[PDB]
């Protein structure tokens, strides 16, 4: 029953066949679906008549080229997951569909929350992300856009994007889905080896015990587990941090009063 | 009977009151309307059922602060002109309307034609222009966009903008209106003095007699009139040039075979 649109020409046909009384929900992903994505999709199934899910590994938001090649790819598994959830339309475009002449016109963020944290650590990422989200919103034209809380700056920037370019879409932010240890579900965690999981469980054991009053002391407790902390910083009752376990980069953010709570 | 929407909310009211079965034509301007603008509006009137004209001196596309300060302002006469042209809606928004939180998210052109000619000579202008044009297209959502040929790179960049972000809008390119001497009509011409006008006529007296085989000799003939030639180049089949007379910046482009006819 689920419609799969491999290119933008077929999607335009599907999208143009919907009338203005149908509530349309849109969940953009880069595939490799986990319960974090599924929590977003179930939220959209309950508030909308039509749920569109996009799968597109956007090259322009990958500052690290090795990250782009080793990004998890499980398309057939994702289609099975999406069909199980009764998703109406899957939008799975190619690079030349979204960038017919390459990346010539780009959204550039010139504000503070784009210059710190993920933006400071990932140059060019937010520009690539914002450009493709605008393209996808211009394509899908949804009533409701669903975003995960795990990418907090991404949520804030897209909220600014929808406002500044007058897109008539409501943004629904969903809580981060976590393993019992507190580790946020993430597609890149597929690359984590056996001991790597044990290392990540050590860190969140620490994070759930710490009051985050001494961030330098906490940095040492984290690096002792074998991971390499990239940054950790408090920003408005909310702790942001990113670290490396092996060749896998992990990010997380959470309230200070709760920690990585379940 | 012309509606003057000076804020976003007011425009969304009249904009949403229109049927899909009404062809909407959009002519974005920065005010100081001249016959170049009037020709674009007349073209839109003859091809659409609703013609929307915007007037908004976009600050983020001015790389020169004095240029932005001295930009001609004549809102009352522009209203009279648009009314006599039977323009359906006038969109005259404020800076806060278009940039509620400032100029935070900008379109950046990483493209070849955005680095030569007016792009090199006016840093940041194209990024400011494309940002406000995208905003204006999101607000008005027309079927037809009407642009003048005098801003050639601007036309090509707006075509790329409409294609890259999937805006279902047709772009209509209209010819450059010119003084009898050949001097193109420009809103900044209103800042020229009476001797500035005489210099500009001598420049286009020179341009009409040149075969453009020697751009350097042409540059000296243009500088000897008192003006200051900023650039002059051949791009494919056309001549592009910009120059200063006093504090007034003037640009033009035309086919090499024809000149400013
Ligand atoms: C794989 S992410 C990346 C999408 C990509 N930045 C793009 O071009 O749109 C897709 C969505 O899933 C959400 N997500 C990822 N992990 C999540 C989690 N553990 N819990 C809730 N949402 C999550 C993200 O917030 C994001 O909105
Ligand atoms: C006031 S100009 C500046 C518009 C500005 N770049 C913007 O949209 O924010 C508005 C329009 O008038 C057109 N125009 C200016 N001079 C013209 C002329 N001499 N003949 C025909 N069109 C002209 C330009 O092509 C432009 O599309």
């Amino acid at each position: 029953a689920m419609i799969i649109a491999d290119n933008i020409k077929q999607f335009h046909s599907i999208r143009n066949s919907l009338i203005k009384q149908q509530k349309i929900g849109f969940v953009p992903t880069m595939g490799a679906l986990h319960n974090g994505h599924i929590s977003l999709i179930k939220k959209a199934k309950s508030e909308n008549d039509v749920v569109i899910v996009s799968i597109f590994v956007n090259p322009t938001q990958f500052n690290n080229p090795n990250d782009y090649q080793t990004y998890p790819n499980q398309l057939q598994q994702d289609i099975q997951i999406l069909a199980s959830l009764d998703v109406d339309v899957l939008f799975n475009p190619s690079e030349k569909d979204i960038y017919p002449d390459g990346n010539l016109l780009r959204i550039e963020p010139k504000l503070e929350i784009a210059n710190i944290l993920e933006g400071k650590s990932r140059p060019g990422h937010f520009s690539g992300m914002l450009t493709v989200v605008l393209k996808l919103l211009q394509i899908t034209k949804p009533n409701n856009l669903y975003l995960g809380e795990k990418d907090y700056q991404q949520v804030m920037l897209i909220k600014q994007l929808v406002k500044d370019f007058f897109i008539n879409t409501k943004i629904i932010v969903c809580p981060t889905q976590r393993q019992p240890s507190g580790l946020p579900l993430s597609s890149r965690n597929k690359n984590l080896t056996s001991t790597d999981i044990e290392i990540a469980n050590k860190i969140y054991e620490i994070l759930r015990q710490d009051d985050f009053s001494n961030l330098e002391e906490l940095t040492n407790k984290i690096n002792s587990t074998g991971a390499k902390l990239q940054y950790i910083q408090k920003l408005n009752n909310r702790i942001f941090l990113a670290f490396y376990i092996g060749k896998v980069r992990l990010i997380d953010n959470f309230l200070k009063e709760t920690g990585p709570s379940c």
